């Protein structure tokens, strides 16, 4: 009886094994654009992904992760609200069973069809495992997806999903360039928060971009063909792998833009 996204093991259950689920700095949240404070002291983000090395894609039973080589400062995030250098380790998505839901973060209560998370860790801590135990250990870049025109730079990801349909399957996935997933503008909201899956540790500086990317109906359809289950087990489609919005409690969301 492991955690997941079903009726009997889904987000409203997670607190029984992970009491931090009801913590003071849980994610995701609803971003209220009229209550977010413009902070002109925030710098622009610095995304240097030109030397990124992707290695592998895998279905871990809750999403698919594309993993990068994080043994050196090859794909890093700096600037914005961050002090120091944060290395890219993986990206993944959250999506819905229908186009009107899927995202974790909401914007004035609007849900998007999916949400991309580019996960980075603070190099001062040495490794990812040590970083998740610190309040400033991780920086996650969140990007909304809406259904419209195709995103060319995502097609390489959608084409391999057939080969990692079930839990535990992996495939080599080299020379993928994550710059093809970024919107034009890098304006953002930022707030202190948490991982949105167990162990739900409160180690994340969230950077959520204002501008969504567009993907095609056919592209996100291909995400919905993946499976939560392992081979030979009963088929359960990997859909609605998102956590609902949590209480903002005593936090302020800041915007890099007015
Ligand atoms: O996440
Ligand atoms: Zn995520």
């Amino acid at each position: 009886h492991h955690w997941g996204y079903g009726k009997h093991n889904g987000p409203e259950h997670w607190h029984k094994d992970f009491p931090i689920a009801k913590g003071e700095r849980q994610s995701p949240v609803d971003i209220d654009t009229h209550t977010a404070k413009y902070d002109p002291s925030l710098k622009p983000l610095s995304v240097s992904y030109d030397q990124a090395t992707s290695l592998r894609i895998l279905n871990n039973g809750h999403a698919f992760n594309v993993e990068f080589d994080d043994s050196q400062d090859k794909a890093v995030l700096k600037g914005g609200p961050l002090d120091g250098t944060y290395r890219l380790i993986q990206f993944h998505f959250h999506w819905g069973s229908l186009d009107g839901q899927g995202s974790e973060h909401t914007v004035d209560k609007k849900k998007y069809a999916a949400e991309l998370h580019l996960v980075h860790w603070n190099t001062k801590y040495g490794d990812f495992g040590k970083a998740v135990q610190q309040p400033d250990g991780l920086a996650v870049l969140g990007i909304f997806l809406k259904v419209g025109s195709a995103k060319p730079g995502l097609q390489k990801v959608v084409d391999v999903l057939d080969s990692i349909k079930t839990k535990g399957k992996s495939a080599d996935f080299t020379n993928f360039d994550p710059r093809g997933l970024l919107p034009e503008s890098l304006d953002y909201w930022t707030y202190p928060g948490s991982l949105t899956t167990p162990p739900l540790l409160e180690c994340v500086t969230w950077i959520v971009l204002k501008e969504p990317i567009s993907v095609s109906s056919e592209q996100v359809l291909k995400f919905r063909k993946l499976n939560f289950n392992g081979e030979g087990e009963p088929e359960e489609l990997m859909v609605d792998n998102w956590r609902p919005a949590q209480p903002l409690k005593n936090r302020q969301i800041k915007a890099s833009f007015k």
